[PDB]
């Protein structure tokens, strides 16, 4: 696929891919979420973060910290450029980011927010 890439998570809490690879010519990525699942949104729920390693941690504390209503994420994170809402069950949700918010060099993950979910389900962007 150009310029997106259909990720996914699922009951068995592991993301299908544990990395993303963008295109330094891409003028907008997306990242449709996809949950194949029977567990809910609120007992096995996932979202994907774009934020680099140097405050993806804070994000993740700072992130199961508002509520659950919050989405298990910190309103208005500049330690964020893009993420999703939070599905889950059959659900389905996405994002669009802007490729010029995606700085060479600098490392960077997406995760799970949801307590206790960024550590096992990650993996790392780039932009090749
Ligand atoms: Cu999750």
């Amino acid at each position: 696929a150009e310029c997106s890439v259909d990720i996914q998570g699922n009951d068995q809490m592991q993301f299908n891919t544990n990395a993303i690879t963008v295109d330094k010519s891409c003028k907008q990525f997306t990242v449709n979420l996809s949950h194949p699942g029977n567990l809910p949104k609120n007992v096995m729920g996932h979202s994907w973060v774009l934020s680099t390693a140097a405050d993806m941690q804070g994000v993740v504390t700072d992130g199961m910290a508002s509520g659950l209503d919050k989405d298990y994420l910190k309103p208005d994170d500049s330690r964020v450029i893009a993420h999703t809402k939070l599905i889950g069950s059959g659900e389905k949700d996405s994002v669009t980011f802007d490729v010029s918010k995606l700085k060479e060099g600098e490392q960077y993950m997406f995760f799970c927010t949801f307590p206790g979910h960024s550590a096992l389900l990650k993996g790392t962007l780039t932009l090749k």
